[PDB]
């Protein structure tokens, strides 16, 4: 079996190493200047067939906001896919959830924000 270069994608394109791929290569693809490459940062052609592609979307999360259990390490006015934020819980209270989020490439704060909690 064999694997040929890869298709384009969601706006986006595919540029590895080679132009012949065949089973157990990886394809990291690009997105046009703007769009986040969801995904493990390369395809996987098994048995001549591509697989688990990742995507090209627009990762812009809105804020890593929480019950006084804000973030102290590293906010900005505006993130995108990764950029975790720690989140420093105001006061000796808890972070009910996660203590460390990140700007996901589906725009938002994962794990779900941490809630400072007593």
């Amino acid at each position: 079996v064999k694997c040929q270069s890869p298709p384009s994608i969601s706006n986006g394109r595919h540029n590895g190493y080679e132009d012949f791929y065949t089973d157990g290569s990886v394809v990291t693809y690009s997105c046009n200047s703007g769009y986040s490459l969801i995904g493990n940062s390369g395809v996987l052609c098994s048995g001549g067939e591509w697989s688990d592609p990742p995507t090209c979307q627009i990762v812009k999360c809105p804020h890593p906001t929480i019950s006084n259990g804000y973030l102290s390490s590293g906010f900005k006015r505006s993130y995108s896919y990764n950029d975790n934020v720690d989140f420093k819980c105001k006061y000796g209270y808890k972070l009910s959830g996660s203590s460390s989020s990140t700007c996901s490439p589906g725009n938002t704060w994962k794990p779900e924000l941490p809630k400072c909690v007593r």
